[PDB]
């Protein structure tokens, strides 16, 4: 318990109009990066408008890696998912972790030295390594769980790969970040840099999180891996809010809100690159141009990088990766595995694609100009 | 107590065990040595043709999807429409959803002239969108809200003469669904008019018994009732729902090839019962189909029974069915009607359903999957 973990837990159901002034604030970029960004979003979505195996890279981690090379050498970088959540039995969850610790000597040895942002990395799910990890106790799922992400963490440090704990349902954050805690004062990880972390931005506690991982990075001499993203169980965290009677939810209710918190968020953490790595988590090309100006001019390997989805974001970050074009770095998350293990993340995909607000279906949508998909959140809002 | 008897079967059945299930459902599945030859001919036949040959959603509006259902239904094809839209979270939701079946039921009356519920179309309703607290409200309450509105629906599709159909949901509101179908088929003011309609959902335990419990309705109301045989569109949503609810037992099975014996049972009570229930056989299984098609006889008539599928998934396999060229058996298209405001909850049962690597519709496109293995009985399996 600390000032700063405080904030976190009362913020989980601030009321919604209470979170938003400080985001906006936060939010607001000066009249010269905001046309600087209309400009370059312009430009991206106009080439965007001249534009489930299209979503795994690989049935394994050596296909997926073979299968990497090409967009390598283009400037991407990738960061494996092997495909497996919600872990029901015991049996599962040592099926997962197996695979988890296969795959990170395979992407290991492929690595071969190129370290934590040029080489390729892992992405784990805490559900698939608890055989409860939702219907257990806090308190009793990390003191299992713990062991065996920092096995893997360990493994990671020996091969200098980056190693990403994804986020999932609003109520697993708390232990999730207890643990990250743990392993970034753990003395046998020390000076390694990969541990990762993903904060959900459609999260009213997004901007609070972000300051605790902020100084815990500082404090801990850890660079901690912070890849930020919208969130991808919006429909599930509202039906669940609905069904226990919430007047206040854990996340936004309005688009345009989840849009103002990311932009607000990612000012947080490119303010502090000092100590943290920041990972812009987005096919949005108007997100996409905000943060690219909100950076400034200067750029280095291992400042930030943006990512994307394997199969999703290829053409949008075609115009960003290179010498030719913006010249930053995207990482590829590259699922892998067999279709069984690929129907949840199907499904999300799904909800993603198919919403009428998706940037991804109004980039397609003969209704939705030009203008409105260069609209600065803050001044719709 | 009216019907203990049967209403006791149905309680008794709801988390039975799945291996107590099993015996009897084996049983009446189980089909001649000859039949099952001629089915697993057929299955061939319909599988060969379909591996050698928005996409969810007829039209936005009902006069859009109507104009565009002539081209099928001049083949031989019925309709079946759904207004996209269920669990009503407010009242004011609910009250439009009725009011949007109430219009759509005036166009398809108009649309149907005369044709009758088996060669004209009819509409699919879910209670879910009528009341707005359907899951979490008392029986009492939803059932004296939701009620009158379904009546007034079902004496709008009697005046036009067309079938209106109550879809099934999750299985812990089969029970209200069922006491709501019996007092619709005893009220009098809906007298001499088949149209009435009710999925039941193979994957479920209770199945045979609430096929039990309909047939003897049809037989002391009167009423001809249309039975939809469905597997059922909610497994991964009552596997999860089961295990929440800290259940020991869940209200469905948990083994794929269970769930179509439970069909091929059901369907073999269903055929016995023509006199007095329309069966309707939902299924984009060519296996299934097969099976069915060679237990129901040579002596078919339209009326007897019918096939149904849902658009965009299952008209390739039916064009192998319908007409005198092949099986001459009719089939019912089921047909989503609305928008991207309503389509995504159907998209993700649609999702769930073509991308499960048990589902039929995935193993026809699987290189791993012979042909034996499609065509392979799996009541045979089981015994
Ligand atoms: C690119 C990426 C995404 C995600 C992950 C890694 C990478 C590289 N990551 C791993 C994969 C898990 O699914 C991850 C994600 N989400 C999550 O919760 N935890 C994770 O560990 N990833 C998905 C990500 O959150 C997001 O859903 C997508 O990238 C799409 O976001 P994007 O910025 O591309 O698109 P926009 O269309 O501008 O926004 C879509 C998002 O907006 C939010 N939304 C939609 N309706 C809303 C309403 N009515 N109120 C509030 N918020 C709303 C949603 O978050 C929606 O996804
Ligand atoms: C054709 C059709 C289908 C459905 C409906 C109408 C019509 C005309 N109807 C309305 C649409 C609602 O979503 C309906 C359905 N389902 C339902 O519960 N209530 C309804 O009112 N419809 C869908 C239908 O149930 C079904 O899901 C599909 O047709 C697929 O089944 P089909 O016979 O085509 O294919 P198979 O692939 O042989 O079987 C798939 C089914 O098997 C079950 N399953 C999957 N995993 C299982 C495990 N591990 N154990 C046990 N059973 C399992 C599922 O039922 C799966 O759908």
């Amino acid at each position: 318990q600390s000032t700063l973990r405080r904030a976190i837990t009362a913020a989980y159901r601030r009321p919604e109009t209470e979170c938003l002034p400080p985001l906006v604030e936060a939010a607001t970029q000066s009249k010269e990066i905001r046309d600087a960004a209309a400009s370059t979003a312009r430009k991206l979505i106009e080439a965007l408008r001249g534009k489930g195996e299209q979503f795994v890279t690989g049935e394994t981690i050596r296909e997926a890696l073979k299968r990497s090379k090409e967009l390598e050498e283009k400037g991407f970088s990738y960061s494996y998912d092997m495909l497996g959540e919600a872990a029901t039995t015991a049996a599962d969850a040592e099926r997962y972790y197996r695979d988890y610790e296969s795959a990170i000597h395979a992407i290991g040895k492929a690595s071969a030295g190129r370290g934590i942002y040029e080489g390729p990395g892992i992405s784990i799910k805490l559900s698939a390594l608890h055989p409860r990890y939702s219907r257990a106790q806090a308190a009793r799922v990390m003191g299992e769980l713990l062991p065996r992400v920092k096995a893997l963490a360990l493994l990671a440090k020996n091969y200098d790969i980056g190693l990403n704990i994804d986020a999932e349902e609003a109520d697993r954050l708390e232990l999730s970040l207890d643990l990250l805690e743990v392993l970034c004062l753990d003395g046998d990880l020390s000076g390694w840099n990969g541990m990762g972390f993903v904060v959900q931005a459609y999260g009213k506690r997004c901007p609070f999180v972000l300051d605790f991982i902020i100084d815990l990075a500082r404090r801990s001499g850890r660079r901690i891996m912070v890849r930020l993203v919208k969130g991808a169980y919006w429909d599930a965290e509202i039906k669940r809010a609905q069904l226990d009677g919430l007047a206040d939810f854990p996340v936004f209710t309005r688009k345009i809100h989840t849009d103002v918190s990311y932009i607000a968020c990612a000012a947080k953490l490119l303010a502090a690159t000092d100590v943290v790595f920041p990972q812009f988590a987005t096919h949005n090309a108007q997100t996409l141009a905000a943060i690219y100006h909100m950076a400034g001019k200067d750029f280095h390997v291992g400042k930030y990088e943006f990512q994307c989805l394997h199969g999703m974001g290829e053409p949008l970050y075609e115009e960003v990766v290179g010498r030719g074009k913006l010249d930053r770095p995207c990482r590829i998350y590259a699922p892998v595995g067999t279709h069984e293990t690929l129907l949840a993340y199907l499904v999300r995909r799904l909800l993603e694609n198919g919403a009428n607000s998706s940037f991804v279906h109004r980039i397609n949508d003969p209704k939705v100009s030009i203008d409105e998909l260069i609209a600065d959140p803050v001044e719709v809002v």
